[PDB]
């Protein structure tokens, strides 16, 4: 099951020290907008707070109901925090390199797995943009 692979690879990544320092690097050096986005957040809090979301995005992918996804939909909107669904590709791209830093196992697999199950959050949250 993709999201059982997904799982055991989070596994390994949230017991990697580095992880998120790496994905928040990964991610920031991508492009000023996600560095503007982010300029005055407290980025110690904010990697708690993704480790959350995308087990979020993992328990949506194991068949929970959508209505957290609509929540973060509507926050990451354009009438709250305003994300371009744009910047969700350059989230997954950063995310994949991290994985594939600390998860000591990744392969093609894994990365496809987790492109397919990050992926179908993505498509709800990006669907609340211009809602
Ligand atoms: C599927 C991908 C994403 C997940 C799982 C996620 C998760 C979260 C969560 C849980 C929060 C805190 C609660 C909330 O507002 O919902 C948050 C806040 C925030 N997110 Fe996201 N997010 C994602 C994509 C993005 C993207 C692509 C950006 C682009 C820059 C972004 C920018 C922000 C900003 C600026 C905040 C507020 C930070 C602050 O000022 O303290 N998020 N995100």
């Amino acid at each position: 099951n993709a999201a059982d692979r997904v799982m055991q690879s989070y596994g390994r990544c949230c017991a990697s020290t580095g992880f998120f320092d790496d994905f928040y690097r990964h991610f920031l050096a991508s492009s000023p907008q996600i560095r503007a986005k982010f300029a005055t957040t407290d980025m110690t809090a904010q990697k708690h707070l993704l480790r959350a979301g995308i087990m979020n995005l993992v328990m949506y992918a194991r068949g929970m109901s959508d209505s957290k996804l609509r929540a973060l939909g509507a926050s990451h909107s354009r009438a709250a925090l305003d994300i371009r669904p744009e910047l969700y590709d350059l989230w997954l791209d950063a995310l994949l390199m991290a994985v594939a830093e600390h998860d000591r196992d990744c392969d093609a697999e894994t990365r496809d797995a987790w492109r397919d199950v990050m992926g179908r959050g993505i498509a709800v949250i990006k669907s609340y943009y211009g809602s």
